[PDB]
């Protein structure tokens, strides 16, 4: 028992996005011991999405899905200035969220800023 659960809404809205077949994204965070949706939207570019996240210092870590229609990509975000305990929490809960969105292209490395995606 992790003490962290996935809110069913994460899966509802991920499926919404998947079935819509348009370029979109969802950001998930952990709040009060559950993984919930922080925000969701239509995409411009993956780099602009991560730039927006970089600008919000309240997002220290997150899970991000980016639906590019051809494929849906998943990564863990954690800013350089994020604390090690927070990062461990997210890393450790990563598999829990992935169980409900199996089929995504996972990036194994933690993304720390928009720079990291700006090439790939």
């Amino acid at each position: 028992i992790s003490g962290i659960r996935v809110n069913d809404n994460c899966v509802t809205e991920f499926n919404n996005m998947k079935i819509r077949k348009t370029c979109g994204w969802i950001i998930f965070v952990i709040q009060n011991c559950e993984i919930i949706i922080h925000s969701k939207g239509a995409s411009t570019t993956l780099t602009e999405l991560v730039q927006s996240i970089d600008k919000n210092n309240e997002i220290q870590c997150a899970y991000v899905v980016f639906d590019a229609v051809s494929k849906i990509h998943f990564f863990m975000y954690a800013r350089e200035s994020s604390n090690s305990r927070d990062r461990m929490t997210y890393a450790s809960s990563k598999q829990a969220i992935l169980k409900k969105i199996e089929g995504v292209n996972v990036l194994t490395s933690v993304i720390e800023s928009a720079q990291d995606v700006a090439d790939l």
